[PDB]
């Protein structure tokens, strides 16, 4: 069931912003690693004396990477006179964020019809304000509320190119990398307690609990009216024998935060081939491959949907496959993006639910937990 | 003249250590960008609950990248019980360094016969101590004194694999990249005042002023007995019309620090081809090419040393060429390595001075300052 109870008009995921200590180096690593083009900058060369910000794009996916300059460059400025293109930026908040969490996501940004309204209704409905609505060059309105930990949910709206004050990067610097990634499918948070996190977030957005369908997790997924903004949230399951990865996250991250970003590919096989080509020459590493018994059991479960060749192609690249009652899900997980065992990336592709494809088609992989336990039974097979 | 007045036995450059906020991402960028292999780690997977450290190697060149974990992982430790493989590391110093300077070099490390002696004699002779000598697993001794700004000169000595507590990385993770870079030739500091910086450093090392031979700089080069450790130091020339780049460095870096690392290649042409192949897909950018009039004038100056083809090959890659009274120098400069216009890299190759090649053969490029002014005269040619 879908109550469609959004308290304001939500469009799509708009961008993800990483807070870094050096934005240049993270952005160049991510660009090679994921096949994302350099498409806009805001930094010293564009008159920004406050922060360096570099935008990477692949399809509709927008990864923003921001780091602070020395405060002494902008010490003579005040908020009315600022050179920062993102007015919510704060030297102190950014340094504290990065020293506390290391590299990670500061903002999950969603486009909305009216960001000032979305902020007002949100704060009216329990949201902890983070940065009040600000109208940039009479063109774009930007507002931030607290989502969980030190991650903000960022509203952006356009009357009618990323943000004012950003320049398009010179194409001689802009190499058209592309490994098939196209949009953000879901962004997932880890918290110590799922209940209060849920009722807080659903409280101020009006997002509803999404469909879906004993290892470490309890989760639930919040979704907008058309279920194109998908916001899962995890909590640890204490007391088990293998320590909860959610609990390991909270310890190394110093509390709640964004656990993983799921990027949709239009061709998960080409994406995974290309990312695996570059794992050891600057790119990203991937979780260990499941045992071939896993793949010796997928014929009995999705042989309907994938040919005997594609199932073997899955075995090469280490792809995981799950299946809702409507669609099928292909998914794989990277190793952590940085020093800490905290944030990681998930590459996915969804097959089914044609009307366009409806959101969350196939789910998030729920069945693959029990299916990997009863496949790591291969020790005598 | 060479007094050979080293106050202790100095061998060669041993490694350069960058202090970062995320060591993983800088190291992977640098590895792709410079063609350096991953050869050793010390991090959570090796029991280090304090810092993540990743070593890149090309030839004898060793780039070390270190970032702090959350202090809470090691809060129950004391210095006698530490899990840090580098005992001089300090969460507070590292965070303060990186928030103050951004990405940059924390240590210039030189191998010496006896690091405890080198520290004692150094401190006896004016050196500001930074970390006292510590003997690691009865195998390696490590000591640090202040060099300039927040950069330390690090002494290391071996009784008889990088450091104890580092592991060699699994070769499946270790891709044998190589673009021809082989060793560190010189490491250069910017300071506000050259005199006191000079007499401080020469004071405690016994290094002597090196050979050599109106834009922005005053410099001088300190050198060990065999002149294989070369430590130039710059100061700004105020009052000119084009603001001193040294002065721009001091402002954006928040004071003195390491300005550039010069890496020797055994084939500057293959190095520059390979690095330029990767500039826009994660690697490093290079300074703007000099005008072809520069290259139309190199025949008259080094046509003795380089064929008409190699001189044109220089023009492709943007290589600069200078000439001492003994040798010839090929050199080119990258754009800054990170967000700030502070640290950058220089690729060089030296031709001449065969006895082995003697240090500093060809100099450091002194003649190329006046030669670029009187070549940017091409506006009417
Ligand atoms: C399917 N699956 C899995 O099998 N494992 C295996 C791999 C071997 C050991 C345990 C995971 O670790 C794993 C981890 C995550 Cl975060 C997800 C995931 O995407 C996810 C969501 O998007 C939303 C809510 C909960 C949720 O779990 C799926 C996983
Ligand atoms: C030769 N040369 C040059 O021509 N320029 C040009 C390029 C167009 C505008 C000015 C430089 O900026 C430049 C910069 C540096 Cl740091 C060096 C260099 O390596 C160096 C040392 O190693 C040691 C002491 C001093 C010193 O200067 C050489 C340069
Ligand atoms: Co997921
Ligand atoms: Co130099």
């Amino acid at each position: 069931k879908n109550p469609k109870s959004d308290k304001f008009k939500v469009k799509r995921f708009h961008h993800i912003e990483f807070w870094c200590g050096d934005a240049t180096n993270v952005a160049r690593r991510f660009s090679w690693g994921l096949g994302m083009r350099f498409s806009a900058k805001s930094d010293l060369s564009t008159g920004n004396m406050v922060h360096a910000s570099y935008l990477l794009t692949s399809g509709d996916l927008r990864f923003l990477f921001t780091a602070p300059y020395s405060p002494s460059l902008s010490a003579g400025e005040i908020k009315p006179t600022t050179t920062a293109s993102i007015p919510s930026f704060d030297h102190g908040s950014c340094r504290s964020f990065f020293s506390s969490h290391g590299l990670g996501v500061r903002a999950v940004a969603i486009e909305v019809e009216d960001a000032e309204s979305a902020f007002s209704i949100s704060v009216a409905n329990g949201a902890i304000p983070s940065s009040p609505p600000i109208v940039l060059n009479e063109a774009v309105t930007i507002a931030e509320v607290k989502l969980y930990g030190d991650v903000v949910l960022r509203y952006v709206s356009y009357k009618a190119e990323f943000l004012p004050g950003f320049e398009r990067v010179e194409d001689a610097s802009s190499f058209p990398l592309d490994y098939g990634i196209r949009r953000l499918d879901h962004a997932v948070g880890n918290v110590p307690e799922l209940g209060p996190a849920l009722t807080y977030v659903a409280g101020f957005t009006g997002f509803h609990q999404f469909a879906e369908f004993e290892s470490g997790l309890n989760s639930a997924v919040l979704a907008s009216n058309d279920e194109m903004v998908l916001l899962p949230i995890n909590e640890p399951v204490h007391g088990t024998k293998r320590k909860s990865q959610i609990q390991t996250y909270l310890e190394h991250n110093e509390g709640a935060g964004l656990q993983h970003l799921a990027l949709m590919s239009e061709d998960i096989f080409r994406t995974l081939r290309e990312m695996r080509k570059r794992s050891s020459i600057g790119g990203f590493d991937f979780m260990p491959s499941p045992p071939p018994t896993y793949y010796q059991n997928l014929k009995k479960r999705v042989g309907d949907v994938l040919s005997d060749d594609q199932i073997k192609e899955c075995e090469e690249l280490g792809i995981l496959v799950d299946r809702d009652d409507q669609g099928t899900l292909l998914q794989i997980f990277t190793k952590p993006l940085g020093d800490r065992p905290t944030i990681f990336i998930e590459i996915i592709q969804r097959v089914g639910c044609m009307m366009y494809q409806s959101g969350g088609c196939g789910g998030f992989g729920k069945g693959n937990f029990s299916e990997l336990f009863k496949s790591i039974e291969e020790y005598e097979k």
